[PDB]
Parts: C-alpha cells; structure tokens; sequence
C-alpha cells in the first residue's frame, strides 16, 4: 500500500491527462485501497477540479504529486510529438492545479479537512 488518505497524486483515467487528486476513502466501501476483479491493486482518489468527481484507479494510473511541474515527466513516460491542450480541459486542468498546489502547503490532516467530498444519497 504505496498510497495513504489525503496523499496528493496524479491519476490518469479515460481520455483525460493526467490529474491532480487527493486520495480518499470511498463513500460507500470505506476503503481508501482493495485488489479489483482482475487482481489488481487500485486506489480512491477525488480529482480536483471545478466538477468533483471520484474514481477508483489502477496502481500504474497512480504517482506522487510533487508540484505542477512534474507534467512534464509525466508527459516523458510515454520530430517529438505533443499533443494540443484543448481550451475547455486546460481551464479546468488549470483550477484542479491552484487547488493541488494549496494542498502541497498544507499538512495531511488540513487536506483531509478541507478537501474530502460530502457524498450525498
Ligand atoms: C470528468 C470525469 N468524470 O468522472 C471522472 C472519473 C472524470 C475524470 N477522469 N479523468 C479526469 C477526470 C476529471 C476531470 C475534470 N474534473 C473532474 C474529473
């Protein structure tokens, strides 16, 4: 278990770049970490952004946030080729990163308290 809640890490899900999050526990589970149906291991992570959304994310869609900067390495793992940054999805990649960089300059337990999402029936 690499990954403890209120951790800030990368997550790379779907057709989005990778995303700053914060590890969580999920609502329902109350588990921050579990093995899937195909054995592997995955971790809860709430994205930040202007539209809060949660996900359950395979290990090697996961890495430590450092800072904003580390993009670039992430961009590296995989003439260069880049893809473009569509307008939309930069703005809103841009507010999760104001958030995550607050976060870096708080200590864990802050983050658990003023981040972790209310979950609503
Ligand atoms: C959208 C969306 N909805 O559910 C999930 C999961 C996502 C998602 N996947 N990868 C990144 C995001 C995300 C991007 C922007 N804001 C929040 C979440």
């Amino acid at each position: 278990v690499k990954f403890q809640v209120g951790d800030l890490v990368w997550s790379k899900v779907g057709t989005y770049p990778w995303w700053p999050c914060m590890v969580s526990s999920d609502p329902q589970l109350e588990v921050h970490t579990k093995i899937n149906t195909r054995g592997a291991r995955e971790y809860h992570v709430q994205f930040f952004s202007n539209q809060p959304e949660r996900a359950w994310v395979h290990e090697k869609r996961v890495r430590e946030y450092k800072g904003h900067k580390q993009y670039e390495e992430l961009l590296a793992e995989a003439q260069k080729i880049r893809k473009p940054r569509p307008q939309r999805e930069r703005a809103q990649w841009d507010i999760g990163i104001a958030h995550a960089e607050k976060a870096l300059k708080m200590t864990r337990e802050e983050r658990i308290e003023q981040y972790t999402f209310i979950y609503i029936d």
